[PDB]
């Protein structure tokens, strides 16, 4: 009840690639990685011996496996898998000492979906049911443990990470020691995807003066299944402007912004000519908000696997988006973050692990006046 010591670094994964915990399901039980998805709403696992799997869903093995007789294609904009429905016992080792009966689809066939040399086999989607695929009446894991059991309705996030990364999932309840200072709460705007309004931005305290409402076209989500801070294009366009304002002293090429070439130096990184970025969500309360500001640190990535050079390497992990705005990694990774499910919300306060220098921090502060939030949200 604010120590889940058992649950503490439960979270593995590599740069790059995404967190996963282990999971079991079947019985007997087979053990599992799964990605660690706030994106989607579906539990998905490798059930055949497709070559960069180190493992794989067996259910002729499994006593307590049911069978759906449904199947689903599920393709994204790069590109897709396609599974068996069904149901099994489903339990998460270094999670709630519980037992669940979750559907799972079982996946047959794919294509750019399982990552050559990842060390997970499948996905959770811990996403509302609006987004299941095919339709709602697939229930999501989280719901059927919350059903089944008396876990309480929320889960908390500390993506940490630096090949290796690491982090806690919380399942039921919050970790006191991962985070300092104050938890802020912005409401759930809709529960389908894990949406919320951004209602003001600044670049190194900077305003971006643009109708907030551009902010949130068509979407603002936080998602621990993407790495980028993606940014709708008008938004990404004054983003970048103003991070090569702040940043003018050294001359980087165009490509660089636009995620076409990396940057790089041999530890000389100059961390300090670039900005911090600063979102303001949507408070709990009339006219009141929050501010989240992460580091360079966050947004400028290490790329590691580069055998054509011998220096350090980084990505500009700001990209322009069709889909709205998505807080992925480069946002999750400065802070603790609450899904609190039951009181429709997610929280937000500094991570306990967040990587900083000694010159600046990742930061939650509050409360800020801001008037006509409303109008920032689109419909
Ligand atoms: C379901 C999915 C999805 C997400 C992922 N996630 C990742 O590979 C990934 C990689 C690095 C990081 C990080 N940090 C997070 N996620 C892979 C496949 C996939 F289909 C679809 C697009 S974006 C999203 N939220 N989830």
């Amino acid at each position: 009840r604010g120590s889940f010591v058992e649950m503490v670094d439960n979270l593995r994964g590599k740069s790059g690639q995404g967190y996963y915990v282990e999971m079991t399901v079947g019985s007997p039980p087979q053990t599992l990685n799964i990605l660690v998805d706030t994106g989607s709403s579906n539990f998905a696992v490798g059930a055949a011996p497709h070559p960069f799997l180190h493992r794989y869903y067996q259910r002729q093995l499994s006593s307590t496996y049911r069978d759906l007789r449904k199947g689903v294609y599920v393709p994204y904009t790069q590109g897709k898998w396609e599974g068996e429905l069904g149901t099994d016992l489903v339990s998460i080792p270094h999670g709630p000492n519980v037992t669940v009966r979750a559907n799972i689809a079982a996946i047959t066939e794919s294509d750019k979906f399982f990552i050559n040399g990842s060390n997970w086999e499948g996905i959770l989607g811990l996403a509302y049911a609006e987004i299941a695929r095919p339709d709602d009446s697939l229930e999501p894991f989280f719901d059927s443990l919350v059903k089944q059991t008396h876990v309480p309705n929320l889960f908390s996030l500390q993506l940490c990470g630096a090949a290796s990364v690491g982090g806690s999932m919380i399942i039921g309840g919050i970790d006191h020691s991962l985070y300092t200072g104050s938890l802020w709460y912005t409401p759930i705007r809709r529960e389908w995807y894990y949406e919320v309004i951004i209602v003001r931005v600044e670049i190194n305290g900077q305003d971006l003066k643009m109708d907030c409402k551009e902010y949130n076209y068509d979407k603002s989500i936080v998602d621990s299944g993407t790495t980028n801070l993606r940014l709708p294009k008008k938004v990404f366009e004054a983003a970048v402007k103003s991070i090569k304002a702040a940043s003018s002293t050294e001359k980087f090429p165009d490509g660089f912004w636009l995620g076409e070439q990396l940057v790089c130096w041999q530890g000389t990184t100059p961390w300090n000519i670039f900005p911090v970025i600063s979102l303001y969500l949507m408070g709990e309360v009339t006219n009141q908000s929050f501010r989240i500001t992460i580091l360079p640190q966050q947004y400028l990535r290490p790329v590691e696997d580069v055998a054509t050079s011998q220096d350090d390497c980084y990505k500009f992990a700001i990209s322009q988006s069709s889909t709205g705005t998505v807080m992925g990694a480069v946002i999750m990774e400065g802070f603790y973050v609450v899904f609190d499910r039951a009181r429709k919300r997610i929280g937000f306060a500094v991570s306990a692990c967040h990587v900083h220098d000694e010159f600046r921090t990742a930061a939650v502060e509050g409360p800020f006046v801001t008037l006509d939030m409303e109008d920032c949200g689109y419909n």
